[PDB]
């Protein structure tokens, strides 16, 4: 049962970003969110405004075709309030040319449960960056 | 005072590695822990086989000069049980000409509190492989 | 006798992806079926809707002359509801100049004969991705 | 309970070739028995004389370091007799200055159970290479 | 005597692929004929149907100048059905910018004498394409 | 029945070569053999001669580890005198390091029953040198 | 208190050069101001007019989308009227086609409290110029 | 007068750092003492044992030739208690094949008077590595 | 005497070549003709039919300037009949830009007296390609 | 019939060279003898002296196993006195290593009958240096 | 005093050269005068006529934005009629594509006061050329 | 005195060239001179028409601005008939972008004073060719 | 008869400094003496010291074969008491093989006669390095 | 006549060059020799001491198999005291690892009988350096 809470509420954040729901995900994230990912150049970011540079100048404009799986995530629960998920993530997308491509990314992601409502407090991503290559 | 608990095992978990000692590493990581790290090639592995490839033809045999700065820690308490880690780590190293070396990697560790005991169940590294470069 | 009614099916198959018909597509897939192949990054994909993203931007919208040759089919049958046919497949295709190419891929396909009609279950590729080169 | 003994099978195959253990070998395999491979140049090669050049050129006379993991393995069964296996498979090793390496391949095998005996009918690999580089 | 009828058999032969003359072309080959050459990617194909693919694409459609030499022609004759020519083939044609270009291929020809028509059973080629590079 | 004869004289060409037994080869060639090959650089070759020196300086003087597959031997009859064979060739050889390495060629036999003894009167190969890589 | 005054100004400062406000950076800066940079090719300069040029031909004139992290400052007070600070400093940007980049400096600020305002008198930067590449 | 005073404490410590001299270094810095330099990959490091790797792997060992030319310090004195010193550095060394070379750094070191002692709190460096090329 | 008659037929022969004059050509050279050079690829070619394409695709259509220089001429007289010439060739060209260029060629022409009227019966070319390069 | 003397005395002089015999080299050269090659760098050299460097630093020296195939030699007859003679050349040579490798030159050689002995009077290669590459 | 007269006629004559203005140039140069720089490709050049090209191609022409630094001149006075300056220049000014890029160059000036009129007798300059890089 | 006009001469030889006065340069030329230079491939020229291809196709035709400094000529006087010039020259021209560029070239000169006029009866040239480079 | 002079302390100087005689150099230098030279990076040196370890590390240790010519000194005289001198400067030596070279520097000297003696007070050097490349 | 004293001194010339006689090269050079060529860079040389360093350095010392061919030498006589020689020159050599090399330059003397005896006063050099290339 509790597994498939955290993969819901993991599929439904990808979503917002996917669409450039910047609302949605601010409700998600924890205010005091830490992040490593490709863009931050080997720093460890916080807060959202790093992140909402690319929401307002790629995500809320964007409008190609776009198709993403999550394979193998893998949970662990560490009592009623806390959670980390690992995956794989594929993308497919069409490039400059209207070719179609596909990027590899390995995520993790670190989840606390906050006045009953689920919250990522941590993320690391590696392999392609999100800001994807034409 | 908790978030100092959180440094210091994560410093004898680092110290475990840098001796080759793989026997108070087992102590110290669940038996259940998956990884993400540039020797798996993008894959997740899982339980510690892998690593004690690693331990057994290197870590275990190697005697040379190294030294490793943790900078910018950033800690989340979640719950009692339950912590996640976030740090950049530098590594000053000896090269096979004997010239100092330095590499850089990010690293994220989440840990349980198990019977009183805190192990790590999932670790995430990015930037220089562990098997130093020269 | 039975060794044809493989190739037979196989052939069919070939023929619903080169037109784009998604819909005799499934018809001829299990749901479940898993599959290696170029585009997949090395990674096993389950189920169509990795597919799925080909057919609706290529092979659905492609019109271009293209010219398959199946060489060397082998065959293994497994009792009567099993089999597995290996071959290795060239493609005839015009590229963005209009100039002719040629393409290799070998190919392994297993299928399983549910309620009497033939599905995949597994398939392999190696070589050239099925997205063409130019 | 079935898809344990299809793990089990697979595991002590993959044991004999690294032990070079030709007699072993030649009792899982199908005299009949057919592959793709990266050593065979593209092409579909027939029964065991081919992979005998291996044994008995490096895996009968090597001694080095090497393991091997099975990641993430899928197994269909196809009634009593026969059953499909697909898995990515990571290989730790030395290189020839003594220092450890990791190679993915990509396998799929075909099992059919013939006189109560399980025997590999079929398989193709991908990636990297059975002889490992250096 | 007998050495210039097979002379004039290839020459004919050469001359309706030149012309995309598809019609005799078919009438000149064995309905069983094999070959080998650079298109084929180093396969061996079987009947007319991947050669189709270039009368159809290019000889059919093509009109600019192209002049062919058949150097040193080696004669065997085997009995009174059976012949082997061996060549060395020029051609001099314009390229994309309107510069004549040279380009060589070796040849052989298996021809045999069903119902009192000769018809070629295999043909070899290497060297240049027979799609002219520019 | 008499496919399995031109099958048998190539295969016995072959080991004649292997073991660098010119003897063996001058009684199973034609005087007048004509030859397409690598080694001679586009030109047609006649006679024995030019030959001869690769088994003087190379197959009468080698020792090592060398194997080699026939792959899809295909066979024209042309009444009782005259045969034509085509087949892919797969050689495994040890390199200079001691490493095993694959080459491919693709090779046709021109063969004729001259006092009822089966001689080769043209060949051709492509692909990989008879005088292996290393 | 005191340590978050040196931030304000700092920030201020960074805003300025952003706007291409040549004239509310000349009242934070000294007259007789150093500085080591990128742009100065390992030059001291002195002075503000070799910054003047950067203000009247790029930050007057642009109008992109532009954003700045300062990442981990670090302060020293040194009496009531000195102080220094160090931080990383994050840019993001569009480049010429529009698309997202990420750029990475190091940068060092030396502050003295002349007639009770606070001034630049020194400053060190390295990593990226400060003129964005494209 | 008191500019003297500034490049008298630098020339000093200069000479403890080109002597191997750990003990004189350690009296020169203060404890919380910041750097930037190429050795620190772009990262802020804090207090001693970072630069004592150097000390115990180098300078400390090290007996070569070596000549350092302060190159147009520019000082600043802010108050009574506080400075700062800005120079281009100059080394000329013997390589690995005992030719002279030429190096050059660009440096800037931020002194404070503690219980009437000169001590570092903070320096830069840009340009060559303080370990010299070869 | 005699040897100005060999270098006038000689400039005769370069001016036809040079106005695309096949009809003076032909009566200059003899039916059965052999050449080397450049265009033939190492090959022997033999009548005229091979030059015949470059007078109809270039020398015919060209009205460039071009200017050609004879060094050198030394001539063997082998009786009343027979001569031959050997010579370096200058050529002057403009390019596709218009900008004047230099070739170099080394040329040997042997001539008959049949039917009293001198007739090459070989040539032979090095250096430079007669179609020129741009 | 007087073809063959042509071919027999070319023969003869390719064998004097091969041995390093310039006594019998110069019974064969007219004295005034001019030639076009390689080695020459596009000038016409005169006289035997410009050859007689190879004679004495390789071919007197030289014991390596070497072998020469003239291919199809065509021969021009100028009244009794003069021939031309022109011929491929194709030459296998073991290297620095001991491996085969094979060369390939075209060749024009010009003779007259003086005092009733053939003799060269100008020779023209080109191709392959007669200094065999390594 | 002195030497301040000498940095005056330095600028209005780097003044004089950047506005194209050669009647001011010729006056502020003795006719007599020599000169080293890059565009006289390592020769010494005599008189201002080499110069004046350069005025009319470029300076006089030329109206984009350009700024110079003079960086640590240094001065030697050499009697009451002599002296030399030495000095490190810096340039901005802007590209092809309007972007702003930095030059160096190093240069040295010789002075001799004639009938009451300070004139240049020899310049020396190293580094960037006069006409700027794009 | 004498070696004035020397001087003279060559300056109005280099005027008629710059100029494309053709006539003049006929007038001031040997009809019987020889010369070495870049354009003519390392071969040594007699007589102009080698020469008046550049004065039809560039010099006659070309309008822009270029000038020319002979820098130290150094002359040999021989009798009263004759005489040697060598110099170094400069050119400075626009580029097809319309830049300036520099060129040097090495000459030599040789004079003869035939019925009272001085003639050049040899040149040689060294470095940049006459055809300017873009 | 005065500039005979300048060339005679100039040649002495650069006898001194290839002797490795520091002690004659430092008697020949003004102590406040100033240098331009391609060892210092760009920059402007003062003094003798930078100098010094170049005596010391090669001059003074160094006694293979080195040739120099002074061509075309062009001098200055500026009063009595000061005198400028630039030349262009060819170094003969030999390389690590034994093998002679040949480099070139543009170099200008300012020399003052204090107290009747005539000292250096600024130097400029181009082109190769005084430290000769191998 | 009087030509072939031109080639004869000449001849000796390049003979004592040849044997490293600088006794006899000087009594054939004029004190006030010139010269251009490859080692000089570009300049004009002045008498004997440049040219000193290659005979003391190589030509003295050397022992190695060379030879020299003058090809087409043309000579101009002007008058009875004064002769121009031009020439190509071919050297024949053997590299380091005993190779036959050639190389070409381009080469002419002026020649001027003073007292009776013919000295060289100029000459100029093109192509290969005197010092041969391995």
């Amino acid at each position: 049962v509790r597994k498939q809470e955290i993969i819901k509420v993991t599929e439904q954040l990808i979503e917002a970003i996917s669409n450039g729901d910047f609302e949605s995900y601010t409700k998600m994230c924890d205010p005091g969110m830490t992040a490593f990912e490709p863009e931050a150049l080997g720093n460890l970011v916080e807060g959202l405004d790093f992140h909402r540079f690319y929401f307002e100048n790629l995500w809320s404009r964007n409008s190609k075709p776009v198709h993403t799986t999550i394979l193998n995530p893998h949970i662990h629960l560490m009592g009623d309030e806390s959670a980390c998920i690992a995956y794989i993530r594929i993308t497919q997308y069409l490039d400059a040319g209207g070719i179609p491509r596909t990027a590899q990314s390995e995520e993790t992601r670190v989840w606390h449960r906050r006045d009953g409502k689920w919250q990522i407090v941590h993320f690391h991503r590696s392999g392609a960056p999100s800001v994807l290559p034409h």
